[PDB]
């Protein structure tokens, strides 16, 4: 079944319960996905109500763009030519600097296919929103169906040569409460590499590293204790993981990541080449998620994209986006419950 | 009353109904009038779903800008910076560019104060969106009273130096019928000048002229039809009206502008300085509006703002908006009834 409504400021709630009985809400301020339970419990993070998002975390479920990650002073070449973005944090230009796509209210159109209910979110970011040359005509393609798969599909134009690469970031959390460390949580993850950090400006560090038998290496099931009990200094710099792994084999078959709590497990598949890992590493903060406080490592995400850093590490990857090309991404969370 | 809706698209309608029966409704798709209602008769032109604005025409009822108006080669001078706009009609920069404000899902608050509901909408222009400096923090506020008044209040804060001067799309049609001409309408305007377009291109040709006993004098209440049947160049050149018209005295607080039909009327004011007026001059295109084909001069609007081509005609004034400065404007439509005592037949 679906349902429609009101989720403040004139966003939409719109949720799906499919034949399972599982139910995944989005809306459309940010393109972005709210809550996905199962027998009452949640789990991903979100908030309820449009205002949240705005006044306490507008990342949370967001689609982010067009550039997801950190841009080193906001710098980018095009055709030759340096471009500088919207900076906003520090010097640099994060998840496409400030009031990006995740604040804005797309529209949007349902289509229900019977095992499958798909929405389909459009947006238009003008030629120049942010430093970025355009325009770009964009759309993100949220969908669940019987299987418990919850898959999202990415298209653009762009009437100029640009840069595009967009992420989706649901944070996960098994334990359904952010009061609780996903640290009892097992992870498994298809990357033997990753891309280290500078310092605390989070910017990359330069080089790739290789992860194999190292705290970080997920290649074969683990749980999350051990890379947070970690001394490597990378782990320690972030105080937990906040990076990007590359993943060993391309292709939208391969599982490339598992997420599993006791009998639920969240398999990750992508076309992209990396995903970001980042694991709530806001010590104090605490966040409040359902009346319910967050802590340090109450989440983790799972944002399929490029690596961020391509700007000083060319092998990994080019984001650009050539004028009249079209820009397609998908990638799915596939929810499992063991017997 | 208050009352909500989902208008198609992801939008919403929001339909207000004052202690006299009138009606009135918005959408958050550009922060637009849709409709406006009394004794069951439409006042204004609108569509029934947001998706009929983005086949049809995106401009009706819409909140334009930043700045509304042609914007002659897109070239502004900014602080003494010349800036590129993006040019969507020819080397033109019209209306803001292409997929402008009016375009946009705004979010919005309702505030109920009793004999008036406010609706505030408010929307972020980035930083380079079109070529505009910002990033520029925008709202808009439509509300309606027990009095039968529709105000449209502008805000506006720029972290950077700009240019701003939007204005209200809504046109008017008190035949209730989009097939129907306005030119059996009765229209009164305190402005002595004009300011004519350059050509086909529209525009302005760098002139103010002096329209005193003219057929597009009407200081003193006269038929539409006398300026439609007008051969004047400038009327020809449209064919109709679409052009600034310059208030002779400023003020919010004075009656700029007066429509009539029979017994109702539709007054106007404003804290600008212009009302740029377009007559629907669109031959027989025949947009439809509730199933009736409209017709050329099927409509009219009453566009408050400073007037185009100040790039040109310094004279007009300047838009420019500075880092930090707030900008503000206020537009007020009037419904009232046997104003006056109109009875014509065309
Ligand atoms: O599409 C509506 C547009 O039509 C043009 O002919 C007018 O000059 C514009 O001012 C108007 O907004
Ligand atoms: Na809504």
């Amino acid at each position: 079944s679906i349902k429609i409504r009101d989720f403040g400021l004139g966003s939409d709630l719109i949720s799906l319960t499919n034949k399972a009985g599982v139910t995944i809400s989005f809306t459309n301020l940010g393109a972005r996905i709210v809550d996905w339970q199962k027998d009452g419990k949640h789990l991903i993070l979100g908030f309820d109500s449009a205002k949240e998002y705005l006044e306490k975390d507008a990342y949370p479920g967001a689609t982010v763009g067009p550039t997801a990650g950190r841009i080193k002073d906001g710098l980018v070449k095009i055709s030759g030519k340096d471009y500088i973005l919207n900076q906003n944090e520090g010097p640099q230009t994060l998840h496409g600097g400030e009031e990006s796509i995740h604040t804005k209210l797309w529209t949007y159109e349902v289509t229900d296919l019977g095992a499958e209910v798909q929405v389909k979110f459009s947006l238009v970011s003008n030629d120049g929103t942010n430093g970025y040359p355009g325009k770009i005509e964009m759309s993100v393609t949220h969908s669940f169906d019987d299987d418990n798969k919850w898959k999202i599909h990415y298209e653009a134009i762009s009437d100029k040569d640009t840069v595009f690469n967009p992420t989706g970031h649901v944070y996960f959390n098994l334990n359904g409460d952010a009061s609780e460390s996903v640290e009892n949580h097992g992870l498994r993850l298809a990357a033997s590499r990753f891309v280290p950090l500078k310092d605390q400006t989070e910017i990359v560090r330069g080089d790739i590293v290789d992860i194999k038998n190292t705290d970080l290496d997920f290649r074969q099931e683990k749980q999350l204790s051990n890379a947070f009990n970690s001394n490597m200094e990378q782990v320690q710099l972030v105080k937990g993981i906040n990076h990007p792994f590359l993943l060993d084999q391309l292709g939208l078959d391969k599982e490339q990541a598992r997420l599993t709590l006791d009998d639920t497990s969240i398999s990750v598949f992508t076309d992209q080449p990396s995903i970001v890992i980042f694991t709530a590493n806001f010590g104090d903060l605490g966040t409040l998620y359902h009346e319910k406080k967050q802590v340090h490592h109450g989440g983790i995400t799972f944002e399929c994209q490029v690596s961020p850093g391509s700007e000083q590490i060319p092998e990994l990857g080019d984001i650009s986006l050539k004028a009249g090309e079209k820009y397609q991404a998908t990638t799915i969370y596939s929810l499992h419950t063991k017997l």
